[PDB]
C-alpha cells in the first residue's frame, strides 16, 4: 500500500544519502551502493502505482488523498532525485496539488485524509499545535522541491512565503519543543530565524543539546534533528557539538514501528553537519 | 514475499524485545507497545502464507526451500513467542525439517536453495568459511528453539551436539573474525568455549572491542554482537565494557538495505548485557 511503501523505502534512501555526503563508503563497502540504489528504484516505481490522477497520494488508489503523505512523497522524491532518475512531472504535480488544493489563505496546510499509519508521521501525531506541525512539514518539503519544481510551479515561492509568515505569526506562542524545532528550521530556511524568534528557539532546548518532550524518544530525535539543521543554517557552529553528540547517543530504532521521521531526519541532519563542518 | 516479510518484521520484533528487557518504555512511550505488537502479529501471520507443506520456507511457495531462511524464521519466531502467540507446531515443524533434511553426518548444515535477498544474511554472504557460518547460525537458531521445541523434536539435542562438535573441529583453523565470533557464541552456548578455543576467540578481536573484517561495517556489528553474547555467557564482565561501548558508537542502518542481521543481533546482545549486568 502507498503508505507502507514509503515506510519501507525511507531508511535506504537516507542511508545512501548519508554515506554519500560523509564519504563513508570505504568502511561500509562501496560495492554495496548499487544494490541499495536498485532497492530505491523499486520503491519509486512501486510508489507511482499509488499516484492518483490528481498527482496526490493515499494508501490505496480508492482512498481520498493525504496532504501529509503527498508532502512526504515530495520530501523523499526531492532528495532521491539526486540518487535515482525521478520524473519531475510526477514530483511537481504533487507540489502543484498541495498548493492549489490544500493551502488556506492564511498559509496553513490542511489534512483532509489522515494517514492510516499514524506512526510514520513523527511528532505530528501529537495533534497539539498541529496546524504548525503540518504547515512547517509541508513548507520544508516544498522548499526541498524548489530545485526541481520552482520553474514548473510558479505558485511555489508565494506559497512558501505565506506558510512562512503563518509560522512567524504563530512562533512566539508555541508551547511544544517539537513545533519550535520544526518551525524553527522552516523559518531558518527562509532566513526568518532571527530575534525575537531565535531566543524562543534556543531557550526551548534542554542542556543545549536537545528539544525534548516527555515520553517521546523518537519525536525528540526528529525534533532535535530539525533543530540541528537550523543551527547549521544559522552558521552557529558553537551550538552544534552538544546537539551532534546527543543525537549520536540516541537509539532511533530504524526500520522499527514509528521510526520513519526519526530515521529520515537524523541522517539528513548528521550528513549536513559533516558537509558544513 | 517470504524473505522480504522477515526483513520487514525484524526491527520491530527486536526493538520490543530490547525495550522490554532493559525496561526502557518510560522514555520511549509505554503507550506505543501494543501497536508494535500488532505489527509483529501481522508479520507472523503473513509469514505463515509462505510455509510449505514440509514446514520450511522460501520467498515464494513455488521456490525450493532455503535452509538459511527456515532457520532465520526459527530464530525470529523463537524470540517472538515471548511477545505474541506462536503455534509451536509451525515453529517445531521447521526445526524438524532442518535436522532431518539439511544436516549432514559430520554435523554441517547445507543450503540447497539460497535466498534471493542475499543482503539479509549478514556475514554469511561472504562465502569464505560458509559451512561454519551456516552451521553456527543454524545451531544458534536451534538452541533458541529448545525452550519450545526440545520436547516436540527429540532429535534436537543430538543435532545440536553434532553441529557443535563440527564447530569445535573447525575452530582453531578459522581465518575470519566473523566466523570466530558466530562460532564462538555457538560454542559458548554449549559450554565449549574453553581453551584452546578461548584464546583463539579473544586473540581475533581488535582493540579488545570488536571482531572486524575490512570494508564490512554491518558484518562487523553483527559479529561483534555475537562476540558480546559469548563474553556474557563466559561471565567475563571485565572484557565487556569496551565491546558495549564500540557497539553503541556504530551506525547499523536499521531498516536499511543489508541491515537485517546487524539489527537483530545488536539489540539481542545489548539487551542481554543489561539483563546480565
Amino acid at each position: 500500500c502507498g503508505e507502507q511503501n514509503m515506510i519501507g523505502m525511507t531508511p535506504t534512501v537516507i542511508a545512501v544519502h548519508y554515506l554519500d555526503q560523509t564519504e563513508q563508503w570505504e568502511k561500509f563497502g562501496l560495492e554495496k551502493r548499487q544494490e541499495a540504489l536498485e532497492l530505491i528504484k523499486k520503491g519509486y516505481t512501486q510508489q507511482l502505482a499509488f499516484k492518483q490522477p490528481i498527482s496526490a497520494y493515499a494508501a490505496f488508489n480508492n482512498r481520498p488523498p493525504s496532504t501529509w503523505l503527498t508532502a512526504y512523497v515530495s520530501r523523499v522524491f526531492s532528495l532521491a532525485a539526486n540518487l535515482i532518475a525521478i520524473d519531475s512531472q510526477v514530483l511537481c504535480g504533487a507540489v502543484k496539488w498541495l498548493i492549489l488544493e490544500k493551502q488556506k489563505p492564511d498559509g496553513v496546510f490542511q489534512e483532509d485524509g489522515p494517514v492510516i499509519h499514524q506512526e510514520m508521521i513523527g511528532g505530528f501525531r501529537n495533534t497539539k499545535e498541529a496546524d504548525v506541525s503540518l504547515t512547517a512539514f509541508v513548507l520544508i518539503a516544498l522548499q526541498e522541491a524548489r530545485d526541481i519544481c520552482e520553474g514548473q510551479v510558479n505558485s511555489l515561492p508565494g506559497s512558501i512565503n505565506k506558510a512562512g509568515e503563518y509560522l512567524e505569526a504563530s512562533y512566539l506562542n508555541l508551547q511544544r519543543p517539537y513545533t519550535v524545532a520544526i518551525a524553527g528550521y522552516a523559518l531558518a530556511l527562509m532566513n526568518k530565524l532571527e530575534e525575537p524568534y531565535l531566543t524562543k528557539f534556543l531557550n526551548t532546548a534542554k542542556d543545549r543539546n536537545r528539544w525534548e518532550e516527555p515520553g517521546q524518544q523518537l519525536y525528540n530525535v526528529e525534533a532535535t534533528s530539525y533543530a540541528l539543521l537550523a543551527l547549521l543554517l544559522l552558521k552557529d557552529f558553537d551550538s552544534v557539538p552538544p546537539v551532534v553528540r546527543w543525537l549520536n547517543d540516541e537509539r532511533y530504532y530504524g526500520g522499527g514501528y514509528g521510526s520513519t521521521q526519526a530515521t529520515f531526519m537524523v541522517f539528513q541532519a548528521l550528513a549536513q553537519y559533516r558537509a558544513d563542518v
